[PDB]
């Protein structure tokens, strides 16, 4: 149903999910002159030395590689966080061109991708759950700049040909998620939501300052995935990001001044 085409895209999404014009949208533009530092946000506590991934899905609107959340395995706490969170997967949003593709900016600037690792507030005892909760999640987004390759991105980009198009799936243990944080933690935070439908205002948005590098091949092959099913004409999996939304009644907070 919904997608990212002229005719289901973005602009559509409110006819089915009205929170699409909610008071907590995301993506946003972050102004970084308008972000207030906070003295007071902790650093963050990325814990994924025990994460186990499992498996990697085109869903037919991005990739996801999923993780083992039956246990506190790999886990984000801090920050501006009360509690612990545990990673379920990760994905990313990307363009078609390599100034287009990421879902928030950094003052109006895009970047050619974004990596959002998604966890969720283990007081809510699942996924399910959390996400109808104003603090259920906590994702991690990074940017991503072309220019030179991401080694702990590879292995990823290797797999892309068997989860060609819609529905497929793939093995994909042993993953270590740590090769794609950049050297910084440094980060902007706001509330907002999930950025596809159902659009769930039920984010902690936690934005690293620091973009990582990929190399062009490696972005091309993300370009390579399709959003249909075998068998079925061939879309091109490009531009599957939302514009950022209008920030209303919110302040983004920076750890860094
Ligand atoms: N983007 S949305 O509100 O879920 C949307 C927009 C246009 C649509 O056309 C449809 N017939 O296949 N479904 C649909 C959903
Ligand atoms: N793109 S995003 O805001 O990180 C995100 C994260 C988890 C999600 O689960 C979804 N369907 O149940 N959509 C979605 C978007
Ligand atoms: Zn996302």
């Amino acid at each position: 149903h919904w997608g990212y085409g002229k005719h289901n895209g973005p602009e559509h999404w409110h006819k089915d999910f009205p929170i699409a014009k909610g008071e907590r949208q995301s993506p946003v533009d972050i102004d970084t002159h308008t972000a207030k530092y906070d003295p007071s946000l902790k650093p963050l506590s990325v814990s994924y030395d025990q994460a186990t991934s499992l498996r990697i899905l085109n869903n037919g609107h991005a990739f996801n590689v999923e993780f083992d959340d039956s246990q506190d395995k790999a886990v984000l706490k801090g920050g501006p966080l009360d509690g612990t969170y545990r990673l379920i997967q990760f994905h990313f949003h990307w363009g078609s061109l390599d100034g287009q593709g990421s879902e928030h900016t950094v003052d109006k600037k895009k970047y050619a991708a974004e990596l959002h690792l998604v966890h969720w507030n283990t007081k809510y005892g699942d996924f399910g759950k959390a996400v109808q909760q104003p603090d259920g999640l906590a994702v991690l987004g990074i940017f991503l700049k072309v220019g030179s390759a991401k080694p702990g991105l590879q292995k990823v980009v290797d797999v892309l040909d068997s989860i060609k198009t819609k529905g497929k799936s793939a093995d994909f243990t042993n993953f270590d998620p740590r090769g794609l944080l950049p050297e910084s933690l440094d980060y902007w935070t706001y509330p907002g939501s999930l950025t596809t439908p159902p659009l769930l205002e039920c984010v902690t948005w936690i934005v690293l300052k620091e973009p990582i590098s990929v190399s062009s091949e490696q972005v091309l092959k993300f370009r390579k995935l399709n959003f249909n099913g075998e068998g079925e004409p061939e879309e091109l999996m490009v531009d599957n990001w939302r514009p950022a939304q209008p920030l209303k009644n919110r302040q983004i907070k920076a750890s860094f001044k």
